[PDB]
């Protein structure tokens, strides 16, 4: 039994047909390179991936989502202990400068994109439960907050490519379980699955960045923070940003009504808290500036 | 279409054959009058609450898991602001001390369930993902700590009706959508399904003790906490306390998979959120010492 | 020069005519022995004190306000040192039981005043601004809540008789203004002209009770809560609680609009902070609880 | 009726004779480009404003009261959200970055002048109250201590030009009367009677900045802190830096001194407040430390 | 070897001639049935403790020293989490009710005296250090605060026996161990060689109240909070209280002094640390208020 | 009498022998240009030094003992109130540039050293309790953790005299002993024995820097954070690092082992303190970035 199982969902390598093109739509109209784990592990049931990716498309796609997404990542610092720099440790390792910038070019397109995920994963959520997620301000966006931002991913950025789990060598499943367990999650985010093939990295950020404050209040309540600055912002779309269960019982059986319900909670925590993880790993390189920064999309 | 739907479940009502057996033996190994939301959705799904209830059953009618509940119970107060006892606002609504006695005995059999529930909840949701909920301590329990408590619910102890909210006044469901979304929960919990057939004290008790602290990080301080004190706790167990997803793969879809740990996930905070809230209202009856007092099992 | 002076006041023997009938109608319209020294003083201008009380009053002398004192009074304790009781230092000192309880009985008065007294001064400083003190809410108040109090001081309460500080001596004029000057006041608050007979006991209370917390995070967030309270109460209030000054220029000069106005914030301020002290005070004979109950209308 | 009414005061273009020669003498000896709305309110009263100016001048023109007041700056930042830079917003409405820079230097100046206006304020406070304000130290001032600044306002400075409310837009009148209302504040402060020139900044700078923040405890604190910073200070000057009320009682009515009491009070309030507001603005811009940077008397 | 050593010291028993008398003074001027480890171990030095205690019995012999101990006393409980109360546990495992009020005596004698050997150690170290313990103050003590509380131990009240660790039995050394490095300590308090007759109650102890703080913020925080009450405190003492190394080179060799100035700073902490501890043992049982209560010299 | 004695200790130009290899020992693992005064003055003790110096010195000169203390300094930074920048004070006074960077220097030399010494007297400390100070970690250091960092003091570094307190200036004994008292320390830190021949920098440090955090929540927060990264990181060493005291029976004296088990705990708390004090002081000239990297051994 190996360490890490890989967990259901219908990997980016899966996904076919429409769902294919709704994995795609999220990756250009996001300017993300990949489907956030939740997306791909909610995708396995019918509809709501694509339903509610359709309410949300033309409300995530705004500049004002993308400066909610922002006051995410702005918001994302965790006032707990000083890291040191893991550039020196890397270097020890006999990592190459360009080795390291490709990990924090890494670490800084998933900081880009998982604040935009705690909005669709807040808008999916709260939508859900037929709280708002838009549609209610009397006011609908004006100015540029209306307009859309970049289709497609930023230039210079390829998808990523999510390690497979099951190949991964014992080193990299333990340190993706260990990140896993160290915040009760129930699988190691996407971001792993890319970071995963720098497991000397990932063990490093683990005890030096992840660690020292997984579970504690302080992470808790910088996720609380965020995950409030998504659902209040999800408030100014000018239409529902997602769907409500209670539409989708043609489409989904009780049983998939709950799976998701959980699921959608979950990854509402999930996302929250990876993105917070990653900034933090970024934190470690440079500061919170630089880890917070929109570097994609301005 | 009404204010509140009904969550996909099988209600205490609906459970046939062996997991009618299991609900009963949920009610009487846990002593309490009402089989857990989070159990009843979960329930809806073959094999995990049977197979992960008789792995948590033996480990939790231990004293030993009665004191992590007592742990739970006592440190469920919320640090928040000072509330009015809702006692003179009943009367005003012209309730007699018997009614205001029945609702504080629903409270407190409430406050007695929820963390048994919670340590429930976590057992599951951590034996679900391999974590720690037993078996590995260097010494099995002993003593007190290894005696089972009573089984069946306490003396004078029946089991509570949950209202049937399709049935339910427009009053009450609104104040159970209400406490449900000022915490971004996904359904009420069976405690208001008890407690909302006076939904003219649940509008007191969203108003004076709910409201003001949902969201807050005093709440979710809290509910860290007490998450925290019943995950170390079922650490304590001889033996497992629920099953591991991966060894469920025969009995469960990779869908179902994904659904159940979601809803784990999602119980093990919404146990512990309501855990809070309902000490939190009789807390405002009494204080803080009576609602965290274990009354029944002692 | 004595180190205290009269702050310049309609003090309650001095009221006249009208303004006579307003301050006897404050004192039993709130069943309060004094009238608090914001509005002597703010009743040296003409015409506001009258017109803002008489928006006050329909308002304030509801069940409703007065849960909204209440709520004010229970969250008015300061998460501060613990404080040593007086009652062996009085006593030490040949204070009699009789006397010590008549101390007692003044703070009891005096928490139970000044509670409503901060509901009344947010009232009149957020009317004063046209902020909401009222008539706003779509629900008019329902049931009880809209009752009157009783009208008149509780039984066996008499009017305070505050002392006359040009005639106080130099210990208890000293007290007032160490007490005036640890919390930056302006002047002894009431409560502290009804104490200051006692100058013994002020000074204990000083040394025990009020400096160690004043002007610190805790008292001033205590404030700040209390000050909250009574903001947010106020806007439950069925029509407006006091009167705008832009609704006052043929009433009061523009020299008169601007005192008031400070004095309606200082006083705002004031009152909380008073409230808090008084309560303290009490709490340390007594414990949180005694200190902050309502003792009198319920 | 208009959204906003114009508050009470000798605005700059009213002060005639000695009391313009007094408004000149705080532009230059303060080196800013406003007279403080607390002292053209404060101006309407007979006497004080001179009779305060006159003490605190030899005071606050030395280096020592700059030393304060920088440390005033230093210390007004909030530890509250993270604020998205306005920059990219102010360029999406068309600015140029030339218009842009106007906006950050008028908030320059205006975080240099309120802490220096918060030692003015907490100067006359406390002396108003007989509380220590200079004179009491063991040591005069010495050394670089008690230099004086230079007199008049920095090169390239012009006094600000504060709109005149009444004829100002409904958009500007609104933005005023919203940024007043958020922190319970009796008028805009000069601050946005310069800056509402550009409502369209000051609804973002409300939004983003100062709406997040009003009235909670951080914001309340940095005030504590920074009012503590300053009344602490004034006790190192080497003589009373204002009036007592009790030495101005042939020169005020015992109205006036109730009514400038309550202003004094106030304005100690409110000019911290703006203090920090205005540096919050800046800080959103470019950070603490550039926001609470002396950029003008160094 | 075992597990525990005996901590170099001249234990109750082997006091000969004054030291003596000088620990039985201890006993009766403090009204406690042990001399404290502090002492015990300072004691072996040539001196210091028999001088030390003769500067500062005078002064901890009055009511004001007695009030200053019960300030610390008050303010000792830990804003930890809350604690089960171990009766049912030393219930089950069979005590008796005579057997655990003696252990409930044991702790309220423990918390009598630990609050006053806090003062003792302040005055001791701040006195070494030249500090203020007394004598400077403007007053001298009059009234109430100069008498001398009744010398002796309490009626009822018979010294303690501390056990001999090295006769004690492995589970007793371990628990004293634990117990020991849980705080980072250096040795067993006296307290514990009190209570570890019973170490089935101290491993209860150490699980259910102490090890859940040990170290941590609140707990340290504590401890700052009454070694600050104990510091000011000792500065309203009429003369000095301890003696200054300074005045002790005579007396004692550089190497003492140095060895002294070490075991004063470490007992300060020391005593804080074990104040704290058995109070919130007690408070186990009881709560706060008994916990912290003066239950001896009133 | 003078302001302040010279605390015994073996001073720098005292050490003789193997005991002056030891201290050049020190200064060379640790590339430190002074021995620290908690060495200073436990090298007055037979073996002890000399002993616990060949435990800790093949730990503490390796990569992961410098990752160590580059933790603890980088955890240094109390989050206290903003500092004024000293610079302009100190060239109003006539510094020149050049002095003002030696001083910096200084600060920068001893902000290098005080977070080692954090780590030496912490291993010390727990090895002399035999808490865990290496040897028991399961895995050994590997990778470049287990290397040698550069022996001897960097380039461009001299050791430094510390002045000598008898025959300074009484400004540099008060200040000194103002420091040393402010936080409650036994004697000045070598740190204030090389800063101290600029008494007037010291002096504004004390006001500007330490003064107002000393003894406060934030401070000994800081500390007890760093004092907890210092004890958890020696776990990590591949041997124990210091000697326990039971094993030092038969070389040093039960009074030695009291006095040594003294200073160790109070040098444990003081070089906390002093990192953390001589951190800020840089800090004030530059920012915590700055004074808190490691300038040294990279």
């Amino acid at each position: 039994r190996s360490v890490l199982g890989s967990f259901p969902q219908v990997d980016h390598h899966q996904a076919k047909g429409q769902l294919a093109e709704v994995y795609d739509d999220i990756h250009n109209t996001m300017r993300v390179p990949w489907v956030a784990f939740g997306i791909r592990v909610m995708s396995q049931f019918p509809h709501f991936i694509p339903d509610a990716w359709a309410a949300l498309k033309p409300n995530i796609e705004t500049r004002y989502a993308e400066d909610g997404a922002d006051l995410i990542r702005l918001n994302s610092i965790v006032p707990g202990p000083v890291m040191p720099n893991p550039t020196p440790k890397l270097l020890r390792l006999g990592w190459t400068e360009s080795k390291i910038e490709e990990l924090k070019t890494a670490l800084d397109l998933l900081n880009y994109g998982n604040p935009k995920y705690l909005i669709l994963i807040t808008a999916f959520n709260e939508a859900w439960h037929e709280r708002d997620t838009g549609g209610r301000a009397p006011q609908k966006l004006r100015g540029r907050d209306a307009e859309r931002i970049p289709y497609g991913l930023p230039n210079s950025v390829e998808k990523f490519n999510l390690l497979d789990i099951e190949k991964a060598s014992d080193r990299t499943q333990t340190v993706l379980r260990d990140i896993r367990d160290a915040f009760l999650h129930h699988g190691p985010a996407s971001d792993y699955r890319v970071l995963g093939v720098w497991p000397d990295y990932l063990e490093i950020a683990l005890r030096d960045s992840l660690a020292p404050v997984a579970l504690s209040a302080e992470y808790d309540e910088t996720a609380r923070r965020i995950r409030k600055i998504a659902r209040e912002h999800v408030k100014g779309f000018d239409k529902p940003a997602g769907v409500a269960w209670r539409d989708m019982t043609e489409k989904l059986s009780a049983e998939q009504i709950a799976g998701l319900t959980g699921l959608l909670f979950m990854y509402n925590r999930f996302i929250a808290d990876i993105t917070i993880a990653i900034i933090r790993l970024k934190q470690a390189f440079s500061g919170p500036e630089d880890a917070t920064a929109n570097k994609y999309t301005n």
